């Protein structure tokens, strides 16, 4: 499923990102159009052999299991295909474990090189949320 830009704004609302660990909801709009264009069914393979998978590109090599990812680790105890959902719970989900392992949303180098320190309000301008 692809979403629209304020239709996953409303979404993330809802499962509860607004300012999830002090990050403002264009923050997560923002990481998730640079990283999937808002796409929940998108992949991409990363040079380290994990992959990336959903609307927030969250990889095999720490969170997910895909049983092609050697030496890697499932910390969010799901199958990375359940990342694909139309559905953006498992996601969301795994997003707070992320964003709360130490680094913030640098976590996400898109959001770091593309977000951080830009108008991030603008993702969420003209939204009824
Ligand atoms: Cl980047
Ligand atoms: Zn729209
Ligand atoms: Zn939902
Ligand atoms: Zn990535």
């Amino acid at each position: 499923k692809v979403f629209g830009r304020c239709e996953l704004a409303a979404a993330m609302k809802r499962h509860g990102l607004d300012n999830y660990r002090g990050y403002s909801l264009g923050n997560w709009v923002c990481a998730a159009k640079f990283e999937s264009n808002f796409n929940t069914q998108a992949t991409n393979r990363n040079t380290d052999g994990s992959t990336d998978y959903g609307i927030l590109q969250i990889n095999s090599r720490w969170w997910c299991n895909d049983g092609r990812t050697p030496g890697s680790r499932n910390l969010c105890n799901i199958p990375c295909s359940a990342l694909l959902s139309s559905d953006i719970t498992a996601s969301v989900n795994c997003a707070k474990k992320i964003v709360s392992d130490g680094n913030g949303m640098n976590a996400w180098v898109a959001w770091r090189n593309r977000c951080k320190g830009t108008d991030v309000q603008a993702w969420i301008r003209g939204c009824r949320l």
